[PDB]
DNA sequence: AGGACCC
DNA sequence: GGGGTCCT
């Protein structure tokens, strides 16, 4: 029963599918915009103070020569970021996508398959590729330490074909299951990749500084640990296991007190086609309203031909939209409705502008003054 | 339809 | 910001 998992995390993704476009980029420091956000930077940027998701203030006056280009329209990268995972499909078939530039593997079958092809004495020179976590020594006498170097070899041949096949250079994380290979994985940044052996877990996971810092706790739930006085993984591990369920849920308390200690036994799942295709457009007020009109025919023209470009279609759609202020939960509403079954057809513009239109009044009163946001609409249930 | 999480 | 996933 025990996994190699490898997680592997390109480099500063969107900027570097722009320094790719436009080699004049390569050495200067550069940001990737949208609105008046620099969602990421290459390294160069955040060797001059530039972080991910800085303003675009905050970051030119940490570094007034920072380059920008315009990130808003994510086709070339999602683009790059399936050939990743269907370069890394070809080594195994079961990948699993978490956003647009992290892939997990399940190496077990291959690294079981490549020790079945070792003669007795060639086992003690299996060696390691990169780094192992915390400088932990090998014991060549302990299969899950063997195992887990065929891992690390297997990690640096899908970074090298990474690089000879699709020109993106990426970090690679080997553990034995996938919470634990996404945290190691960032240990050596960027372009390197680390092992992590069993007897090191605890110390990965106590480096730690923030409860937030383990995947699956978010934004919310970390707020609710603070305030019960949670604060390092050492507290959530060691808190009462009654007490966290009443104050988070079984489902949610059980899982994040288990992920505290570095066990994860969630199997990497297939990702396959994407589940839904949507497209967005922020902005300050600039809708009010049936304007929107053209905003929504917009986003609908790009989003056809991308389902029109899948060749599945779907058959629900549905609008979001964002109302103006204030201090509170400024949360999204949307409505969806299936797709009539006469418009599953890829002038197909128009009736989907009038059913768009429609989700749209139905949220939005035309009869006052508006007040939105973003405009924002998904089509699902791909069939 | 909303919400939590991820990048 | 501009995307995604799955759950209640
Ligand atoms: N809240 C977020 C997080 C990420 N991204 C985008 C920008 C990144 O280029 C890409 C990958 O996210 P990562 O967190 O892996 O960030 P990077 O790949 O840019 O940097 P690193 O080299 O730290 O992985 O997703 C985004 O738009 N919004
Ligand atoms: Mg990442
Ligand atoms: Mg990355
Ligand atoms: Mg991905
Ligand atoms: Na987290």
């Amino acid at each position: 029963s025990s996994r190699v998992i490898v997680h592997v995390d390109l480099d500063c993704f969107y900027a570097q599918v722009e320094m790719i476009s436009n080699p004049e980029l390569k050495d200067k420091p550069l940001g990737v915009q949208q609105k008046y956000l620099v969602v990421t930077c290459n390294y160069e940027a955040r060797k001059l103070g530039v972080k991910k998701l800085m303003n675009v203030r905050d970051a030119k006056e940490k570094c007034p020569q920072l380059v920008l280009v315009n990130g808003e329209d994510l086709t070339r990268y999602r683009e790059m970021s399936y050939k990743v995972t269907e370069l890394l499909e070809e080594f195994s078939p079961v990948v699993e996508r978490l956003g647009f530039d992290e892939n997990f593997v399940d190496l077990t079958e291959m690294v079981e398959k490549r020790l079945q092809q070792l003669q007795s004495d060639e086992l003690s020179a299996v060696t390691v590729s990169g780094h192992v976590y915390n400088n932990q020594s090998i014991n060549l006498l302990d299969v899950l330490h063997i195992r887990l170097l065929v891992g690390s070899q297997i990690a640096a041949e899908m970074r090298e074909a990474m690089y000879n096949q699709l020109g993106l250079t990426g970090c690679a994380g080997v553990a034995s299951n996938k919470l634990l290979a996404k945290l190691v994985s960032g240990v050596f940044k960027p372009n390197q990749q680390t092992v992590l052996l069993p007897e090191s877990c605890q110390h990965l996971i106590h480096s730690l500084n923030h409860i937030k810092e383990i995947p699956g706790i978010g934004y919310k739930t970390a707020k609710c640990l603070e305030a019960l006085g949670i604060n390092s993984v050492r507290d959530l591990q060691t808190f009462s296991p009654k007490i966290l369920e009443k104050e988070l849920g079984i489902s949610v308390a059980q899982r994040i007190q288990k992920l505290s200690f570095g066990e994860d036994n969630s199997p990497v799942i297939l990702s396959g086609p994407p589940q839904s295709f949507s497209e967005e457009d922020s902005f300050k007020k600039c809708s009010s309203e049936v304007e929107a009109k053209n905003k929504i025919e917009e986003l609908l023209a790009s989003l056809l031909n991308r389902v029109c470009q899948d060749g599945r279609k779907p058959h629900t759609v549905r609008l979001i939209i964002r109302r103006y202020s204030s201090e509170k939960h400024y949360g999204r509403e949307s409505r969806q409705c299936p797709i009539p079954s006469h418009v599953i057809q890829k002038d197909v513009m128009t009736p989907m502008v009038d059913i768009l239109m429609k989700l749209f009044r139905n949220m939005v009163n035309v009869k006052m003054p508006f007040h939105l946001t973003l405009l924002s609409v998904c089509f699902c249930n791909l069939k």
